């Protein structure tokens, strides 16, 4: 029988589908099948053709993507996608009017457009150029222009800078519509003191001269961005200037951060700031006051969030979820035992009335009506790394339904939903330990309407695969319960002795040991060189608890190291383990984790990889080291600053086997980090291995990238654990 | 017996002596002496400390160098060293008196000065202090200044820019005072439109982010700075400006070089200069007239070199040596049947005449006096990789006579000197291919004086090691003699299969092959790993003949490779080498062939080392460049510069193991050059090693660095030689 070879890894020859729709109302979705676009109302099961393919290619040019209007009169196509970094990019759009089935050629949207967004209803537009805010109340209709002091690495309208959108808001737009379209609210950014970190960019072998490429990016402790909040009226554009939302006092004491904006009502929007020590948290709840007209922003409606064991949030502040009437709303806060609980505010209120509790956490909040709540949790047979849809009744708290728990308890323990408008219908999206699969359920009945993909192709593709095993287990350090997971190989011996290989990601509020389905690198190696991969979720993870997951605050690099270690001292103590052909690697935590694991003179580890890792917090930007680590400055944390960094433990690095990997083009984790390290092993007399990839960005993804390091770090396995 | 070990090289216990002595006299010499700098009395014999070692300390800074006048009342000393480039640097002089035995505090020398030269004759000085030409004609007095539109990176007078040191000057320096001490000619550059290379710079891991560092450097093709040619009436200068002298008419036609300056008389001056395409070079002699015109350059006293093969000289054209009078002149031309032999100019005349002949070459001349003229060549024996100094009665051409042939011929067969004032006394100066020897000697009778250092200790102290033995032989290629060179391991039995690496550079006018005694990497390897290091001089190599040499003209990457390949060939032959453990390196241009023969398929080699490798001739700089390629022009010869790239040859790398190593502070090989193979390397789908070095320059010679790469590369060679 075939074993799951490396070029099944890296060609992608056994392919896993999924099922990805978009909402477009509280019964129907658009779906993308055979690349036409087709129309699913769920209320009759009934699905029209939306989208021709026809009218994809037929414009002059390859389309990347498209974003119809809330009212179905357009479409909105995408083509010249040119990437900028995670999130962002630039590219030209076209407006497809569906009344007349036309194209639109008057009025058209600029290239190099860096931002666009629907109205919440209707047809309006905003979008971003320049760095600068236009809006367009009609495709046929000209722009607007808001904003006039967009500069390139100063001043930014509407879209957020590197930090915002790697740290903080995860998406590059910084638009917030109002529900009906009246309000827009807009972020302006200014990065006129940020430092640049600055690196060359190798490009094709035609370039005589490498180009240099300027970020700005704050590092620890460094002059950080400011952000400002002005909101605007779509309506009657030409009567006032764009009015500002001053941030709350609290916030005010220094610098800040803005992380969520949220639309109550109409006429209300939510602010949530954070200020940079970041244990306080507040949100603000403002009100549109026809009269001056201004935004009211009354005190008796701040809401603070705080933390006396560390950081707000796990990785920020969580968001609110307004009810129907904006009066009140739902937020996941810290309970008094440091479990993530669902609270109930009320707007005027001081305090919030929790609505769950136990020895377990709330992932999120996923729908919210009138009489129900939708939420996933970890609580099902009390194992963290599982997944779980439920609902709450509004009336008695006491009446909580999970919807996924005994679906297919053996196959499917790690469920996400999306749902409809007002939680009419849901798709169930299951992610393993077995294949996945996704279903369309109904709020009414929460019976399952339809499966939309069984994956059944891949299920006897890999019948004829011998393929490995996932284990979800635990142990006890310090009599505290710790999650761990083993790719096993298949027809596992016990009595056998395999080499262990630890996967790290040990960051804070990071799982690696989930009950999750993946075909990865680690499937390779059990599956075929049988090598038993591991990774083990210790101090400083997440989902288990604020005590372990604050227990790293201020002292990262010192308890999710350790536990590595110690739980490797544990599997050794096992049967079927060999002492002498333990490893370990990681990747941008892991890595940093990895290269301080091999630091520690554990002797217990023979060989490590490094991949693309932090060397120092010194190097690493602000808004996530801070987070955890505090100021470098000598009055608050910059002790453990310097006693933390990997150089410090260079002699150590004698007794294995160091393989270091970094891409020249990481504008995340700065190639000089990795540099710095070389330096440390050089001066100290200490052999090892590196290997840059040119112009790779921070996930070495290229098809040509992605093969080259795993092939590379295949050939390193097998050799430091003598495997043909 | 012991072996000469890795440490032997890395950590130099085994120490080599040598006598480095200045010439201030006909007849005296300074030499240090355990920090103590002497006088030494060739005449008879005596000596006398000149210059305490209670000096370089009592001063509250460490003092790096000295330099005396030549009227010998004050001396110069330099601290506060930081190393700009190879040949430059940036320093802080004192100036010390010795009839008074003190200090001078008055009208010092700043800080951050960038070049500081004495007078010929008298204690005038001229400094260059922020690319403006200082001049003081007593040490107690002012600096008038010359120059006033210095800009960094933009305008240098009196200092060299980048190109200009490193391919043309070899030094830092760009005065050039008159003999009697009354005139200073400068040189003006102007890199205002010349591209800027970047790279980062990762100082101290306290330092946060990194320092980008601009250096003009112009690529193949692109504008090179300009140079201007200026001389100053140093006795009276308050009244008068600078005066420009022109370049000839002949080489005004386009872009042009200045590559020699040299005064023949106290009021006649001779200029070098050359055309970009360096295919024609000529000399100008130009007199000084008492009015305007300030400096009279006659047309009828031009001479003019060129070369219908390729370029003109070795790497610059030859220097001219003027007689006393200055009326005549010999030089190093290239003669009809293309060997570099002396010829004798006249300033009016036109032609020149030979005053050598033969096939072999002359390395330089040595010394003038007004009856003999010394020079070194590789005549004896017919053996280009060895050097003797003879000496040509300038009555009787035909009385050419050996000095140091017959010495030693043992022991001593590569040769220099370094005379005295008038050629009264020089001092031999043997380098190999035994033990070095460094003697005196007096011009009247080639009659030894006194031996200076034999370097007995590291005689007796080789005796307790197997110590390697180097043969220098030759083969025929297509009936053209070839010379190599071959470190045998000691007990050396031809019955036996030794495994073979070769070092290559390969380089126009490169010589790898000679006479030489050096305790090299290759000592440690034969000695220790009995490992067979061999090194072959084919087409391109210099000291053999324009025929040779000139065949790599606008071919580069071609023959020097092809040859390399079939020398191996023809060491596979060989009954002693093992076909299967044939290896290959280089440096800087053997990076550049190494990668070049890797990649050409020849199943020859099993595993290659490239270390600062040229992979695209786009890439170097265009003095290099331009005179061996031509333009990377359409018209000229830009498909050459794209057939030789190492990139175009990637998919052969996957028959070897590679290893390539580079600087990230690399300013002569950009680390460009390696990322560009390595994206080729990892778009072909080929494994290979690499390593980089965080700020090592171009020679990788940081102490802990040195040792590193040394270290490294032994573990690549016994894991591709399968060795302990
Ligand atoms: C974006 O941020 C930059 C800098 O973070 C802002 O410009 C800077 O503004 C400060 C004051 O807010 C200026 O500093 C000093 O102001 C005092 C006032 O007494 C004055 O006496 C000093 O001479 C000095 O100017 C600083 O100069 C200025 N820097 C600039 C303009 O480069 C800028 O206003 C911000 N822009 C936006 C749209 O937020
Ligand atoms: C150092 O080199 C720079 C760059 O070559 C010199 O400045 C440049 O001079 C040229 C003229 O040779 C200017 O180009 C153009 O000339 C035409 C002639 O009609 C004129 O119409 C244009 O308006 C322009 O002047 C060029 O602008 C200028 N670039 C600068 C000043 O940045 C400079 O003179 C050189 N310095 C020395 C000391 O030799
Ligand atoms: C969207 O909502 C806004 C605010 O609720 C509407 O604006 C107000 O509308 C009311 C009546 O609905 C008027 O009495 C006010 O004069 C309006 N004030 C402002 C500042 O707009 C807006 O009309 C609504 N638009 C749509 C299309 O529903
Ligand atoms: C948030 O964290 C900061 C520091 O991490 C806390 O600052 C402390 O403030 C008190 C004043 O009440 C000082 O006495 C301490 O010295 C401060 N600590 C440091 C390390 O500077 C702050 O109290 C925290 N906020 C909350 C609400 O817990
Ligand atoms: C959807 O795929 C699953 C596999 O994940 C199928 O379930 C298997 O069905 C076979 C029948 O031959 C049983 O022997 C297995 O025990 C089942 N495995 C699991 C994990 O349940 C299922 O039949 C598929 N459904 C459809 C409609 O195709
Ligand atoms: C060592 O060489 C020095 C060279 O300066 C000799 O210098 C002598 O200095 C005295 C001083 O009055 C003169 O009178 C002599 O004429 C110098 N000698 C010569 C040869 O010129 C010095 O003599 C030498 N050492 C000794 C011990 O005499
Ligand atoms: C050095 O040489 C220069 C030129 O050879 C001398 O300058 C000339 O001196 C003579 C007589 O002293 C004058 O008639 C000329 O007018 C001078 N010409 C110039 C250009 O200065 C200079 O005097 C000599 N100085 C020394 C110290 O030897
Ligand atoms: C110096 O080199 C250039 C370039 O190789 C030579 O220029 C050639 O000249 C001949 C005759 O004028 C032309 O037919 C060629 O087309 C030229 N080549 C180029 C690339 O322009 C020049 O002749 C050489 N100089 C000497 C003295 O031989
Ligand atoms: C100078 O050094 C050379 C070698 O470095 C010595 O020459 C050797 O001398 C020994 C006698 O002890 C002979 O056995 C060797 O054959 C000699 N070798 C050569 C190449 O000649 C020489 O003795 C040293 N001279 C002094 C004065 O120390
Ligand atoms: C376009 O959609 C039709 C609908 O069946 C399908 O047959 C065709 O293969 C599609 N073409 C492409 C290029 O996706
Ligand atoms: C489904 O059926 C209803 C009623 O028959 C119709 O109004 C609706 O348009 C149908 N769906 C689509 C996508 O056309
Ligand atoms: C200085 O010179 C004296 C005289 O020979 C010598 O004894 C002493 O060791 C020297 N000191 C240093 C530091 O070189």
């Amino acid at each position: 029988r075939r074993t799951y070879t490396l070029a099944d890894y890296l060609k992608s020859t056994i392919r896993m589908r999924n099922y990805n729709l978009r909402w477009i109302s509280d019964h129907e979705y658009l779906y993308k099948q055979e690349n036409n676009v087709l129309l699913f109302n769920a209320d009759h099961g009934n699905s029209s053709t939306f989208l021709e393919n026809s009218t994809f290619d037929q414009f002059g040019h390859s389309i990347s993507d498209y974003s119809v209007s809330p009212d179905r009169q357009f479409v909105l196509f995408e083509y010249n996608y040119v990437k900028k970094w995670r999130h962002s990019y630039t590219a030209s759009y076209d407006i497809y009017d569906l009344n007349k089935r036309q194209l639109i050629t008057a009025e058209r949207i600029p290239n190099d457009t860096q931002l666009i967004r629907w109205s919440p209803e209707g047809h309006k537009l905003a979008y971003v150029w320049n760095n600068d805010v236009y809006v367009k109340n009609d495709p046929y209709s000209p722009s607007q222009r808001v904003t006039h002091d967009g500069r390139e690495d100063a001043i930014s309208n509407g879209i957020t800078d590197w930090v915002y959108e790697e740290e903080i808001f995860s998406t590059h737009s910084a638009l917030w519509w109002s529900p009906n379209g009246t309000f827009l609210a807009y972020a302006k950014f200014n990065d006129t003191d940020v430092p640049r970190i600055e690196y060359s960019v190798y490009l094709d072998e035609s370039l005589q001269y490498p180009k240099t490429i300027h970020i700005p990016y704050p590092k620890a402790g460094a002059k950080n961005p400011t952000v400002k909040l002005y909101v605007v009226n779509t309506d009657n554009l030409t009567d006032l200037e764009p009015a500002q939302i001053v941030a709350p006092a609290s916030v005010l004491t220094g610098d800040h951060y803005l992380c969520d904006v949220t639309w109550a009502t109409k006429e209300r929007i939510s602010l949530q700031w954070l200020r940079r020590i970041q244990n306080y948290s507040i949100i603000d709840i403002c009100d549109y006051n026809e009269s001056t007209p201004k935004w009211n922003c009354l005190v008796s409606r701040q809401h603070i969030e705080t933390s006396a064991t560390g950081w707000v949030g796990r990785f920020k502040p969580a968001e609110p979820h307004f009810t129907s009437d904006g009066n009140s709303f739902y937020k996941i806060m810290s309970n008094s035992e440091g479990y993530k609980h669902i609270c109930l505010f009320q707007i005027d209120k001081p305090d919030c009335t929790f609505i769950t509790k136990g020895a377990w956490e709330v992932i999120g909040i996923e729908a919210l009506t009138n009489d129900y709540l939708y939420f996933i949790s970890n609580e099902y047979k009390g194992m963290p790394g599982g997944r779980n849809l439920y609902k709450i009744q509004l009336n008695n708290y006491a009446n909580v339904t999970c919807l996924s728990c005994e679906l297919d308890p053996e196959r499917c323990q790690y469920y996400s939903a999306s749902f409809s408008k007002g939680a009419k219908y849901y798709q169930l999206r299951c992610s393993g330990p077995q294949i996945p699969r996704y279903s369309l359920h109904s709020s009414s009945n929460d019976k399952e309407l339809r499966l939309l993909e069984n994956n059944t192709a891949l299920y006897e593709t890999l019948q004829n695969i011998q393929m490995p095993r996932k284990t979800l287990d635990f142990l006890h350090l310090n009599g505290t319960k710790f999650w761990y997971q083993m790719i096993l190989p298949p027809h596992f011996d016990k009595s056998k002795k395999y080499p262990l290989l630890i996967d790290v990601y040990a960051g804070p509020c990071s799982q690696k040991a989930d009950a999750t389905f993946k075909l990865s690198w680690a499937t390779y190696l059990a599956s075929t060189e049988n090598i038993i991969v591991a990774s083990f979720d210790g101090r400083g993870s997440g989902y288990q608890g604020d005590k372990i997951m604050h227990a790293i605050n201020r002292r990262l690099g010192t308890f999710e190291v350790e536990d590595q270690i110690e739980a490797a001292k544990q599997f050794s103590k096992m049967g079927f383990v060999d002492d002498k052909r333990i490893a370990i690697w990681g990747w941008s935590y892991g890595g940093y984790v990895t290269s301080m694991v091999l630091g520690a003179g554990s002797h217990v580890f023979k060989c490590g990889i490094a991949v693309a890792p932090v060397s120092a917090w010194e190097f690493y930007d602000s808004v996530y080291t801070e987070r955890y680590m505090g100021l470098p400055t000598p009055e608050d944390n910059l002790d453990h600053y310097k006693n933390s960094t990997v150089m410090s433990r260079a002699e150590n690095f004698k007794l294995v086997e160091y393989l270091l990997i970094h891409g020249t083009a990481d504008d995340n984790v700065h190639f000089q980090q990795s540099a710095q390290i070389t330096r440390a092993l050089v001066d100290a007399g200490v052999d090892f291995q590196a290997m840059w990839y040119t112009d790779e960005d921070h996930g070495i993804a290229t098809s040509t990238a992605h093969q080259h390091i795993y092939t590379h770090m295949t050939h390193f396995i097998k050799q430091c654990f003598s495997l043909p």
